């Protein structure tokens, strides 16, 4: 398309919502493309990581880690807003690995702080794509501060299988998973700081050892479990989208399965079927489509269980529902 | 299935055998579904994990490292009677992934010693899947204590490749891959526990570190080489089920290939084909079929050769048969 | 049949270094051929990083990664390998494009002074691994850079799932290793005068499975600057990518992969659309690029601290004309 032509285009303006929600879309494209356009602020935070108050200086793309999910269709325009605030004290870009040219638009994104710019790229491949910050000199301690999300890009005409039965969510979740490394002092204790720029060599050193002293999901230890428990319901489809810009991860429905999962994250190549765990790679982000058939809590983990378990890579499921005796029964319960 | 239709199925009690063997199967399946019956007793147990003679307490469900493979084919239900015995002290339960609601079993499985339980669930999906004990709160530990294994649901038509292509093997082996975090003294000499729970806290520091001090076969290095190294002969068709609960691996056999290999373990899934090194993600299982062409020692191996050779994770097939020039031979042998 | 083989066109090809590939047709020229190659081992002392790091370097042909041969399926590879007697330690030739005798290793066992010829059938399609694997110090031999790739290609050339021909432009092999350098107490990389002094501290650093350097084309920075690598807006770009003992995820900042073999197997059908693929240790992999914009690109393994802070880092400097339909500046950084 020329210039003028993307200038005609209808304009889409689209409110985000905070992880692991989704804003409104359609599955199936409405029309022809459009300029679909966001905007998001890069807030500098300090965010509390576990119960022991853990701080991290986090790099929160719209207010959150991660920051959240776009969906837009395959051959819309993407046009990103992205504001530094005044009360920054960095220069922060983005990175789209759905977009084409531009380091992904990091290049054209440098914005100190009380600057804006505005990207639009043309998203012509289908996937969940990640997001984060790369600025030079300081790409890997952006993207581990928490400044890195996703985008879908779903086929205009909705999700398939391998073989064109269409798939349809009842619903969709989107998972960031977060690996940080928190510097401690000689005693073993978390060290704190007053200032982002503070931290940065003790936590360049933590790095270099390739070992996080945290993995978390939605920015913190717990964050999706207890009160903030994703739910379903016993027949509901359900989408989730799990992203991780730095480092491997493999995911698992504790008590489910990923009836389809791409797990390159790219729908034009075929899920895998009846998955008991996936592998998402650092730098990429994946999606799993699930009917859930029984009732209670699932436990959604990275399935390298020290770093779901010891390390805060867990959320959990509520699911609704009746119990099913063919699926799985206790026949004979827990007993002398 | 109501539960009268299920009561009125054929029951077959199963034999477990010891890995890297896998009990009396056939590929086909035999008649319509079957309920079938096996019974574990789980062993903590000392268990020398290297010839320095290093030991770690075990969890080992049918006292093996890892527990056995139970085999079923699809829409069979798995009906497993699990038995903590009262010389234990902990309480264990059982994760199938294999397994649909109440978090693969481990929900209604929760036995104290002295304490038995029957759990039966439908095979719904086939491949090969990971089962491990969870207790709540002490996950990663009993399954980096070996309290993992695997089972293997069949296709009621037995396996195919990608395109139709009935495969049929000769034999099966289990190799079942343990992550091992053995605590070291000042000097770095692994320490020993007079009761598992000596172990708890010095264990889960090493674990934190996400670096295992021994990455083993069939719960030791070096078990699956000399007298207990697998076997072949030319033309054979083998069948290799791989697992790991906790950690990922890369399989390789040093000499061939994996003519198909399941990565992710299902089989509704094609098979990848022609592979060197195949990967699977910690908490799956995966399976690859071979035809050996060439007689002689190879080496099955963690293809991070440190892992395999400084860690523990190399296995040998001992091959008879004929030497095939054409495929390779030494023109010019070893010469000054 | 015995004749047949012995009838079969032989053929001596010349090696270039990585991430350079020797000459070679797509589409397999006449029916199999012996495609004749020749290495010397070269043990050497190499320099990985900025601040003089040294490693006693196992390399296969002078280079690490030791460079890409290339032959078609049902080709046979007949390699010629030498270790001069200026070496110190024995070496030998794991293909896992081969089959029999762990690769070929149990039967290029060469002593300082001794050479050897080794044939093998490449009967599967794909880029695979070799590597150096003297029984009982394989892994050392490995991660000092005694290790490289072979491309395998299908007769027809490269095709897409649908059959359709991908033919590349250029082709780009990419070696990716994890080097595992000691340390002394105050944290200054050792320096040893013979490879054998430096095995027990390395080994010591192998076992915490921590790499200290994880390099491109056997260097920081190898593959940036004066050294990026290049292709124009249009061309269709192959990049081989192996990792002989750990696992990789690479991607292209900027870019993606089109069709990727993640697997390395062209008879397993590529992968399309790839923002960031995964290559076990022990395995090769391809990706298929048409660049579609100008300027510099990084290709990284995207665990990032291993690209940024540990060397895994490459570009690429890509001439043309922008393409603002892709992607658009529409309001430049401004207060
Ligand atoms: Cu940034
Ligand atoms: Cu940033
Ligand atoms: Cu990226
Ligand atoms: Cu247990
Ligand atoms: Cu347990
Ligand atoms: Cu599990
Ligand atoms: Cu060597
Ligand atoms: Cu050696
Ligand atoms: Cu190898």
């Amino acid at each position: 398309a020329t210039a003028a032509e993307i200038a005609a285009l209808p304009r889409q303006k689209v409110e985000l919502v905070d992880p692991p929600f989704v804003h409104a879309h359609s599955q199936v494209a409405e029309g022809g493309p459009k300029v679909v356009e966001f905007t998001m602020v890069i807030e500098e935070k300090k965010i509390v990581i576990d119960d022991a108050g853990t701080e991290v200086h986090a790099m929160a793309f719209n207010g959150t880690v991660p920051g959240p999910l776009m969906v837009v269709h395959q051959d819309d325009y993407l046009e990103l807003t992205l504001i530094n605030p005044e009360t920054n004290t960095l220069m922060h870009n983005i990175d789209f690995h759905a977009a084409t040219g531009a380091l992904g638009g990091g290049g054209l994104t440098e914005i100190n702080p009380g600057e804006k710019t505005i990207l639009r790229f043309k998203a012509t491949k289908p996937g969940v794509f990640v997001y984060h910050c790369a600025p030079p000199g300081m790409v890997p301690w952006h993207v581990v501060s928490g400044g890195n999300g996703a985008i879908m890009v779903l086929p205009r005409e909705g999700l398939h299988d391998g073989k064109g039965k269409a798939l349809t969510y009842d619903k969709i979740y989107y998972v960031g998973e977060q690996d940080f490394y928190v510097p401690r002092d000689e005693n073993g204790k978390y060290k704190k700081y007053e200032a982002p720029g503070d931290a940065y060599e003790d936590t360049v050193k933590v790095m270099r050892t390739l070992t996080p002293t945290h993995v978390v999901f939605n920015g913190a230890v717990g964050a999706l479990t207890g009160d903030k428990a994703m739910t379903a319901a016993v027949g509901e489809k359900v989408l989730i989208v799990h992203s991780q810009a730095n480092r491997d991860t493999r995911p698992h429905l504790i008590g489910g399965h990923g009836d389809y999962v791409w797990a390159t994250g790219k729908f034009n190549t075929p899920p895998d079927v009846d998955q008991e765990t996936w592998f998402i790679p650092g730098g990429a982000a994946g999606a799993a489509f699930y009917t859930f058939q029984q009732p209670g809590i699932y436990a959604y983990v990275n399935h390298n269980l020290i770093e779901a378990f010891e390390l805060g890579a867990a959320a959990h499921f509520k699911v609704t529902g009746e119990w099913n005796d063919d699926l799985m029964t206790s026949v004979l319960a827990p007993s002398g």
